[PDB]
């Protein structure tokens, strides 16, 4: 039901919140808060495995989590698809195994294998347009439910490049075919990506991913012209922070006793594993 | 080394601690922290899959997150695999392909496939002896290193039987060829492994699981007669908390400020990720014509 | 797509032919050949692995394969899922994995894990009808698109009991809601699975495997009663022998050069993989 | 024991011969054949999953066959591990979960990624020598164990530059670390291989792969200075053509006798399964 979703989503008024996560537990939890999707965050599961974010996990580990979130939840699932793990062809390959999958939407960024991610310091190399829009049009190609979406990603600010640039990239990934294109920045203030919102005139919806320009709210980011806001990775952050003081605290203090009252009780973790129907379906079938 | 490694934290004097893990990168949180080891959760790692802790997931899914996680750190793994999958001869494959990935010990249960997990109410089924024996026995069998580690997790208690029980047993495991034993309770007292702990005399470690009576601390453990002591699924239960808190606040707030100085900075996780060497290798060796 | 034509297969009329693979290679090669559909083989996956079969693949490994075949090729894929991976809940999930991987039909067998192989000799363990009826029970349940098909395997013969107790448990199965039984037998005579079909009362299909009982003809089989004829490790048992002498042929000649005129060339391959689509999409995409 | 059998392979007389496989069971009839070791194939590996050997299948799923065979022979698995599946930090990152799965030895090749089979027409393009030293060199920092062996594929011929060009490149490749070079050919003549060997002076053994060029035996290959003879795909191509047949006799005959004294019996199957040993353990623990 994925892309089903996620175009009534876009087709209907307001802005789109997703939450990244790594895992189907962290998915079912943005799904129970209350967000409107989820963002299979490249930086998240390259975390959670311990390795850098820079297409060092293939194609096949970040598609295995996707797939797996996509199945565990009634939200639809945004995957984050580096550079679309090779030229057009990879791409092509790309689109029909997460279609198959049940993912709504694939982004692809506007750089060359590997990935470079956007936080590494200094000028970086952007893929040529026509390069990239090839990419684009292969994906569009290899999908077979028109409601699956191509988001092209554009790096040109992360890289080094000005406003100008980003907007001169958008458009031709828009006319190329990309679905919505997605402006990148990691500066903290909000007002490149205003400006960007300001002055993109084309139909394609605009996604954002406020992780630096974290101030601006996604209220202000959909009146300024965005359709999604994407919380990236915060559900990682805020799990290493406490994991990491859970366990300090049960070294220093030779127990678990003083953290019983603020971690999830069994019971939780038993409901989010859906015990309650499994339950229920052993004593309809187990003989 | 994983394996060579936790034989010398049980030669060497002193209360082995080691915390639950499901993914690499909790295993380097505890690494990190200052755990003796990791313990890979089958109730964590079900759980991070959304799916019951039941053998749902397959020994090819638990073990991939326990190889993942011995190649991730530089402290043993200690797996928890359930009932061993099968009978006698799946227990051989399994131990096989967890030595080859580096595990330092395997953790099978006198329960029949597919496990409940202990914390399931009411009255459980028990392999029987022999039949637990010979997966013992078949698992030694099966391992190549004698450092490798075959705990037998004893249910007994678990299932409502006695202690007297839970001792034959133990002491049948244990002959046949288990190099721990590990007893396992679900009160909120200790009294019951601690009885357990007064009357081993065998000279095989016990290891245990003080999840529902967390009062007693590692050292009073210790000091009763436990070797090792394992804490299964904190990590996971204290993620989930902060999870939950940190979405319904940016879903209510409307923006992430609020919580970007209660959470880990993105140079933390970057830290985590090892990005110093590996920025200092792409200077090394990536380079152009 | 898969369900669909496995049903459609079945509501018309004639014999359904279905060829044991272990890849998808292998399945492409049966949908080129003419089968039906896929047989994804528990004992050919397993061989492949250089394991035994009985369980000691994983259902993760044998889904892996089953669902790769099903996106592979355009003929229906009918998985062989051992005795259903553990207990009901185990079934349960198993289905809603298979069916979302695109596989046709599963089937289960009235046995208890982990599996005997049906070959291993001696007597052989049931499961009870009751539990065995539970897991078909749980099977049709969690499924979601009613083409998806649940394949009851009755090993009672094949594990010493008599014809009565085949059928009984067959009758058995089908009234629990199995779409199909599979009657299976390992004698060199086909009489004891032609006794079945001949009093075989429901209307649930009927699927043989004639590995062992090889001299009737599938077209006998269905004049017989039959549905779906299962030819499952043909192309494994083949291959071995095919592969072996090969590699014996190189090591003693010194060279390939005699036997290149005998095995597929490299364009065959090319073929297989779709490079001439593979190609056409280079030229139109990948740009500089 | 992989990478130190490869070693006294590589130091004793003669010419090693190693077989094409893609899944353990061909690896095991390899070596009940007699062959020396297995070539862990990037064509036999895709062609078995249906797909082009265009780095379209990732290193997961490559690694999880080398390993696979690695543990299921008592003979060393070389890997056919295309352009190293990125940068040099890709590399380094494949060297350490080969070498972890017990891979005796891992080959790479001076193109980009995504590579193409050789057997594609026209000018290829060949990675600058810089970048592929810088590969071959990080490949060498990250193994652990000195046995393990990194052999340097020259593509330069099959890329359409003559003989000067790719022994320009082995010789660089040798001296930025690589255990041995692999000169590849895709003419039926053998006679720019021998030419290679003739004009190559250097220490580093020297590998071949005479798919093309198979008119030359091993011995004339080892006479004229080639270290190993690599048979690449013949196991595949000999599967291809007797499986289409058997399944060609089936549909036709209706029955399979006429093939039954033609094929592998069961008992053969079940010995490749180890199901002596199976039975022998099942008596001995499953009570
Ligand atoms: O794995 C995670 C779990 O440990 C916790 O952190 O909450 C969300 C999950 O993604
Ligand atoms: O996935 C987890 C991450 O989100 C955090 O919770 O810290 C430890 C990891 O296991
Ligand atoms: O899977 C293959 C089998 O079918 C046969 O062809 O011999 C070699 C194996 O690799
Ligand atoms: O992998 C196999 C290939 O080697 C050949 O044997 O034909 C069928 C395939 O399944």
């Amino acid at each position: 039901h994925g892309a089903a979703q996620l175009r009534a989503l876009f087709d209907a008024p307001g802005t789109v919140r997703i939450a990244g996560a790594h895992n189907p537990l962290g998915a079912r939890l943005a799904e129970r808060a209350g967000f409107d999707g989820i963002w299979s965050s490249g930086l998240e599961i390259s975390a959670s495995q311990g390795l850098p974010d820079a297409d060092i996990l293939t194609m096949t580990e970040l598609l295995g989590v996707a797939g797996s979130m996509a199945s565990a939840v009634g939200v639809p699932v945004v995957a984050d698809c580096d550079t679309g793990y090779g030229n057009a062809n990879n791409v092509m390959h790309m689109v029909r195994r997460y279609e198959a999958a049940g993912i709504a939407a694939v982004t692809i960024e506007d750089k060359r294998f590997p990935k470079v991610n956007s936080f590494i310091p200094g000028r970086q190399e952007l893929a040529s347009v026509p390069e990239f829009c090839g990419r684009i049009e292969a994906a569009k190609d290899a999908q077979r439910d028109p409601d699956f979406m191509v988001i092209a990603r554009i790096e040109a600010l992360i890289a080094g490049w000005d406003l100008d640039e980003a907007l001169r990239r958008g458009e031709a990934y828009a006319a190329a075919g990309a679905d919505a294109v997605l402006i990148h920045a990691k500066s903290g203030s909000p007002q490149p990506v205003l400006d960007f919102l300001q002055r993109w005139h084309l139909p394609q919806p605009v996604v954002v991913v406020p992780t630096t320009y974290h101030t601006i709210s996604a209220a202000e980011l959909g009146a300024a012209g965005a359709k999604m806001v994407v919380y990236a990775n915060h559900g990682l952050r805020a799990g290493i922070q406490a994991v990491s003081q859970t366990f300090e605290t049960i070294l220093k203090d030779g127990r678990t006793t003083a953290i019983e009252d603020h971690i999830a009780p069994l019971t939780t973790v038993f409901d989010l594993q859906g015990m309650d129907e499994f339950q229920e379906n052993e004593k309809r079938f187990v003989r």
